[PDB]
């Protein structure tokens, strides 16, 4: 599996003259090693990276509707997206389960129409605290897992990238440990290999999608089922490169 590092802007910047400043920045790092590099920012934004972002990365958008176009006033769909030359798109983060609340119905529809129209998918899950606390986090990333998997087309497993959020580590109090990240990813593979196959487990990335910065990216790279990060606040900033390249401890 190659090592893959998504950078969630997240709402964020302000204005498309700051964007315009980190897609400079981003275009003079040097990256070492071997990794897959994603840049997911906001609607307005992507025409603009998707024209001076460095071309050996790529853009994302941060979530797409269920259907092509119509009468959904505020929705962004996968053809307007694609139309740019853009071909990923993060599904299911935390923040649209959690605030925009976005069921796993409304998920699962997205990644199948988002797979079966050509776009790449970097889908999230994760348990909250009380789940946490209750000792079962497998169990409720498992039925998340559950509802995905159904969705995926025959023959687009290629284009899946999961990503694992410790929710019951976002403004909680409890902070996540390095061997939370690895254990959790690991669930994930079993998941995969029980319910889809070994040949499946072993090709999807799990990412971790916790905090991660440049004082613990090499620790968590290492680990070995952990494939990559989904990286909020850092990817706005030069640290960012640092996470790019702890790759070459995985
Ligand atoms: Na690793």
């Amino acid at each position: 599996r190659t090592f893959f590092v998504g950078g969630n802007w997240k709402a964020n910047p302000k204005t498309v003259q700051e964007a315009e400043k980190l897609v400079e920045m981003l275009n003079g790092a040097k990256v070492e090693g071997n990794v897959e590099v994603v840049v997911a920012a906001p609607f307005a934004f992507l025409p603009t990276l998707q024209q001076k972002l460095r071309k050996d990365w790529k853009v994302s958008a941060e979530n797409v509707f269920t259907k092509p176009n119509g009468a959904f006033t505020g929705e962004v769909t996968v053809p307007m997206i694609k139309s740019f030359g853009i071909e990923w798109t993060i599904l299911g983060h935390s923040e649209r389960r959690d605030i925009l609340k976005e069921d796993d119905e409304f998920l699962a529809a997205k990644a199948k129409f988002a797979l079966e129209n050509g776009m790449k998918i970097i889908y999230c899950c994760g348990e909250h605290l009380s789940e946490r606390e209750a000792g079962k986090a497998s169990e409720f990333v498992s039925a998340q897992i559950e509802k995905m998997i159904p969705a995926i087309p025959a023959g687009k497993w290629d284009d899946v990238v999961i990503a694992y959020e410790p929710i019951w580590a976002i403004g909680t109090g409890k902070v996540a440990s390095t061997q939370d990240a690895q254990e959790m990813c690991k669930v994930i593979r079993d998941i995969l290999a029980a319910k889809v196959g070994a040949d499946i487990a072993n090709k999807v990335r799990i990412l971790y999608g916790g905090s991660v910065k440049p004082n613990n990216c090499n620790e968590l790279a290492a680990c070995p089922d952990v494939d990559g990060f989904l990286v909020g606040g850092a990817s706005l900033e030069a640290g960012f490169i640092n996470i790019v390249n702890s790759n070459v401890h995985s």
